[PDB]
RNA sequence: GGCAUUGCCGCGAAGCUACCAUCCGCUGGAUUAUGGCUGAACGCCUCUAAGUCAGAAUCCAUGCUAGAACGCGGUGAUUUC
């Protein structure tokens, strides 16, 4: 169809400052700072109030639109994340053998060390990506949080210590073993 | 000592040689399938569309062989008559 023109709407709250180059977005804000490089996507971005940015798709088709409000989510998250920021809770589950999650360092590198996964005596390292902080939840059984400014940091760090407690040649429906994305929500409480 | 078309027999150094002997046979990236992240399309959902992560005896490199006899570089000496 080429829809004529399309534009998607960005809250900025007070303490954010959305800075826009040709389409490189810096958003600031308490927690700290994200960049976004959508050099590859072709919109236009437009301040009307400070408060507001329009983003906007002009002549564009199914897809380009459908990007548009894709853009639009990855800018509303920068902002979120850099004013509530973002945690990712993990739970361990396993059946018989107990998994054993650390923070260990090698050349100073902070790598999360999995150790003892479905009774495995190979150790499981993940990086930790920079901007994640890891912490082991007190007053909830084998809990690992995740938070950060950034919900891709985040939730590929997430994503990458599940992945690496995959069980192979096993019925997975039966060794459920493993540590899963538990909840995604926001550092900052009922924000 | 000769000859027996190396006369025959035992041992036999050297050389050649045998999984019949011994030694040696490298580690990075990108990927496929696949499993994922974020995320619209489609207020939800979604690994996919934009973007993105991991990943095969695969691929391309590292490494190994040859060195273009019309590819190239550095360097030495260049004829007293
Ligand atoms: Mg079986
Ligand atoms: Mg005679
Ligand atoms: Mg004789
Ligand atoms: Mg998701
Ligand atoms: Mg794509
Ligand atoms: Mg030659």
């Amino acid at each position: 169809m080429k829809y004529i023109q399309t534009e998607q709407q960005i809250e900025v709250p007070e303490g954010v400052t959305v800075s826009i180059k040709s389409r490189i977005v810096k958003v600031v804000g308490p927690r700290g700072t994200l960049t976004k490089n959508l050099k590859h996507i072709d919109v236009t971005f437009t301040k009307v109030n400070n408060q507001l940015i329009k983003v906007a798709v002009h002549n564009g088709g199914r897809k380009h639109v459908a990007a548009l409000r894709t853009v639009k989510s990855l800018v509303d998250n920068m902002i979120t994340g850099v004013t509530k920021g973002y945690k990712y809770k993990m739970r361990y589950v396993y059946a018989h053998f107990p998994i054993n999650v650390n923070i260990v360092e090698k050349d100073g590198a902070k790598f999360i060390e999995v150790r003892n996964f479905l009774g495995d005596k190979k150790i499981r390292n993940v990086p930790v990506r920079d901007g994640v902080t890891i912490e082991f939840s007190t007053n909830v059984k084998d809990e690992i949080v995740l938070s950060g400014n950034s919900v891709e940091d985040v939730s590929q760090n997430a994503a990458d210590l599940q992945q690496i407690c995959r069980v192979r040649n096993k019925d997975i429906r039966k060794f459920l073993d493993g540590i899963y994305v538990s909840h995604k929500g926001f550092i900052t409480e009922d924000l």
